[PDB]
């Protein structure tokens, strides 16, 4: 190979437990997804793994989840940029809600559609509400048009790779090396380019949290192999959460 | 007023107890120093400090008491910069030695020389040196020429300005807010340029580990006044403690 490039979702969060619809509702880590990062931080550290630049979100949870990993490495000095693409899948009005309340309020057929669809958004938020994107001044830098009020994971996906390609992959190739702490939806759709995958194997592809995902690529940033670090049963019992 | 910049010493590292010239040694922070990080964050969303851009060293103790302040603030999202012109001081052969290994070492006129000193530097590392700069791979993007093998404060002083000048002035005039964490002698610099201050009173000022200091500047950026946030008690015991390292 010529070039690693790791990826690691973030762990758990103060929502998961009540299992609401997050999206890019700026929510704090829990304890166990504080020491999920710590944990992915040592896993790096033994195995070797350093870095020259790292990338993610503009939500809390993942830049902290990156700050952990990093000071486990010793390295909070290097270069760290975090962009609004690597946000988690917006999720529309089901943003704050658990499956039962949304199933009542938008009924199971349409609550159906959207979990089973790359390409159908669910409902989606007014501008008006104190959820929408337009109202949290971290964003103003970005045109109010391009703000997503709901997302399918195909919308999601066409907003990533452009950070990929302008971004990313610019450090890849000028020979840094990279980790990207960020979200679910937001690695799947790194991992959906990077592995061609089809809308129904990417729909079923379960991240685990907290487990560095690497990708070893090569001269032109085609994909050689990928694997995750660490035991089989930690990725087995991560990846079981998940889909749990 | 027309704009307020924060900045902010780290707090205690794992060498203040055995009192070890630290310099450029990318030493942690201690447990204290970690909690002195936390008090500083919520003394700042205390007040209702938030803030757009950060600027940092090339140093882990100052990065992490940034991380750790903007954490409690809810705002580990925003813009960060970081640069070796924000490092502390060099301080050569000093580096990992204690004020008695130096005077046995060096000897005690030069060491008062040092101490006094504005513009007398320290011994100097060679570059065969483990401690050099030039063997740390987070410096290869600057030329080895300007890496130091020891800094006066003077030196430090003039390889912060720049910095000042290029990045941290250009958004404050911006109309972003801006916090800064750094380290002692770099803000020392800053505080210099600021107040104008003379050689003397910069070498006596005892700026406080972990209590955000912060500047009102008019439109021009002239300093109108300064602060530091939070109370009497815990400013003086902070002073005091950087009296007696």
């Amino acid at each position: 190979f010529m070039y690693k490039l790791v990826l690691v979702r973030h762990g758990e969060s103060e929502w998961n437990k009540e299992n609401l619809f997050t999206g890019w509702t700026d929510v704090k880590l829990s304890d166990k997804g504080i020491d999920e990062a710590v944990e992915a931080g040592l896993l790096l550290k033994q195995e070797g793994y350093s870095f020259d630049i790292a990338f993610s979100s503009l939500l809390s949870r993942a830049n902290d989840t990156l700050n952990i990993i990093l000071r486990e490495l010793g390295q909070s000095y290097i270069s760290v940029k975090k962009t609004w693409r690597l946000n988690e899948r917006h999720y529309g009005a089901l943003q704050g809600l658990n499956k039962s309340e949304t199933a009542a309020k938008y009924g199971e057929d349409k609550v159906l559609i959207w979990r089973r669809s790359y390409d159908v958004p669910p409902m989606s938020l007014d501008e008006s509400d104190d959820r929408h994107p337009i109202k949290d001044p971290r964003y103003k830098h970005i045109p109010k048009r391009e703000l997503p009020s709901t997302e399918c994971l195909k919308d999601t996906v066409a907003r990533v790779i452009p950070y990929w390609t302008d971004e990313i992959a610019k450090e890849v190739l000028e020979g840094k090396k990279v980790i990207v702490a960020a979200h679910g939806n937001s690695l799947r759709a790194l991992v959906k380019y990077f592995d061609n995958l089809s809308e129904e194997d990417v729909l079923k592809l379960n991240i685990p949290t907290g487990i560095p995902l690497v990708y070893e690529l090569d001269k032109d940033l085609n994909p050689i192999k990928h694997y995750y670090l660490g035991d089989e049963s930690k990725i087995k019992k991560a990846m079981e959460s998940v889909a749990s």
